[PDB]
């Protein structure tokens, strides 16, 4: 699918080994702590694919498919998919080549799309540099293929970090040299191949930073299909520039004032509001990059803070902002884990609860992009307007003139006080009506275009106008 087609899309990211047992169990142990294989299948995902749609997501993003290391390492075991050995192999932990391809099509049968996550930057091998039997890698079954062994010390040298390998004396990450021609040459024809086989819809590009820029071009266009690449930089003149060389970026510069802004009642509206303006202007496409607050290479938004009221406003903007939603399986369970591998809980263990407080907020959020997106094809490419910020609040719009969702957002968590906060801003016509979709409050526009917004309980509210709710089951 093209790049076009990705952007009315919302992503449930999840680890493979951690969303669903073929056996379906919701009490088989899964110790973070352990790093081990704790059983998680394509066949589970498909088992719970209701769970996932339930939630207004249109798409999923898996970890690597590929074979890996064997060995349970002093670091656990290849759980995550991110240490692959023989890429013409899968990884047989989840399951056969006939069941990732039956999930590509369950999927496709609910009109869902196939996002699977990919590393060209390295293999993975159980010891220290100098130990590494090159002949087990496939198809680079060799020393020749790799840069030299070093570690990356300065983060500030882009050669380093382009160069010089990742991971540790415990677990090698040996680093292919992609500016090799047959390394090139390969990977290009595998992408491809891989798209091909298992009709995949988009890649998630792990590492992208640590290969040189002359590389992605290539493998975007062999890969055919959308490709949302992790540049891990806070900074958008440092991570916006892979965008000239891969369709979309994760939003890290978003990410860190998202997280800052919703995770204390103290947290800063100014730095998200200032990102949000940053990100639109000086980012290629702000409407082509993926929008998150939580994953399994940081600690959980709930490690931060247990307020639901923070959780279902970072919630909300995760899904209303520029791009691609990309909520992380267990966030809607209000999962707390801290660093790898704490943040690596096996979703089951929730037992799938399709009325927490969490799934019903992200299934709202969703129901009215969904929906907004149906009767609106400039939803997509509007892009998002801050209008308004104080303290502990940030309203926003988006959409064509006459089908804005206005978006007001609060960190005064769950303790937060009853008011009205007359909104400027909004571009309502004075006497209209609005549906705050969250709570199914209606709210009317005031004799000078002010919209009388109620804030209660710290809570998120998404406005729409009423009259185009026409025939929706929104607020039924
Ligand atoms: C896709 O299938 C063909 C077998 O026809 C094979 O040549 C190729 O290696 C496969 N690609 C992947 C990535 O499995
Ligand atoms: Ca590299």
């Amino acid at each position: 699918a093209t790049p076009a087609d990705w952007r009315s899309q919302s992503i449930y990211f999840l680890l493979t080994d951690r969303f669903a047992r073929t056996d379906g169990s919701t009490t088989a142990t899964c110790n973070t702590a352990d790093q081990k294989y704790c059983g998680g299948t394509w066949q589970g995902i498909i088992d719970k694919l209701d769970y996932i749609q339930g939630m207004g997501f249109t798409a999923i993003w898996i970890t690597p498919v590929t074979a890996q290391l064997p060995q349970t390492t002093a670091y656990g075991d290849a759980y995550h998919g991110y240490w692959q050995q023989d890429i013409y192999s899968l990884n047989e932990n989840y399951g056969t080549a006939d069941d990732l391809k039956a999930l590509s099509s369950a999927l496709h049968e609910r009109g869902m799309y196939l996002m699977v996550d990919v590393v060209a930057n390295h293999m993975g091998y159980d010891g220290a540099g100098s130990s590494v039997d090159y002949s087990v890698f496939k198809p680079f079954s060799s020393q020749d293929y790799f840069h030299p062994f070093c570690f990356i010390q300065n983060y500030e040298d882009q050669t380093q970090v382009e160069d010089c390998w990742l991971g540790d004396n415990t677990v090698s990450l040996p680093d292919l040299d992609t500016t090799k021609d047959v390394v090139k040459n390969e990977w290009y024809d595998w992408v491809g191949s891989l798209v091909s086989n298992y009709s995949i819809d988009g890649l998630r590009i792990d590492t992208v930073k640590h290969v040189q820029k002359d590389f992605w071009p290539g493998y975007n266009k062999a890969a055919g299909v959308y490709c949302i690449g992790e540049v891990l930089d806070g900074d958008p003149a440092y991570t916006c520039p892979y965008q000239n060389v891969m369709d979309g970026v994760l939003n890290y510069p978003i990410y860190y004032p998202l997280l800052n802004a919703f995770k204390s009642t103290s947290g800063s509206m100014d730095d998200l509001y200032n990102m949000i303006n940053t990100v639109k202007s000086d980012c290629p496409d702000s409407t082509l990059l993926g929008t998150f607050v939580e994953n399994h290479d940081n600690p959980r938004f709930a490690s931060y803070t247990n307020d639901i009221a923070l959780a279902k406003n970072v919630a909300a903007f995760i899904i209303l902002n520029d791009g691609i939603p990309i909520i992380y399986a267990g966030q809607e369970q209000h999962y707390a884990g801290g660093n790898d591998p704490a943040n690596r809980e096996a979703t089951w263990l929730s037992g799938y609860p399709t009325d927490s407080e969490l799934y019903k907020l992200i299934a709202s959020a969703n129901a009215i992009r969904n929906y907004a997106i149906s009767k609106d094809t400039g939803f997509v490419t509007y892009k998002n307007w801050p209008i308004y910020k104080d303290d502990t609040t940030i309203a926003m719009r988006k959409g064509t003139d006459g089908s804005q969702i206005v978006t007001i957002l609060s960190n005064k968590g769950a303790s937060g006080d009853s008011y009205t906060l007359s909104l400027s801003g909004a571009g309502y016509t004075a006497g209209q009506q609005l549906t705050e979709v969250i709570g199914c409050t209606t709210v009317t526009v005031g004799s000078d275009g002010n919209v009388p917004v109620p804030m209660a309980g710290g809570l998120p509210r998404v406005l729409y106008p009423t009259e185009k709710l026409a025939g929706s089951k929104i607020c039924s």
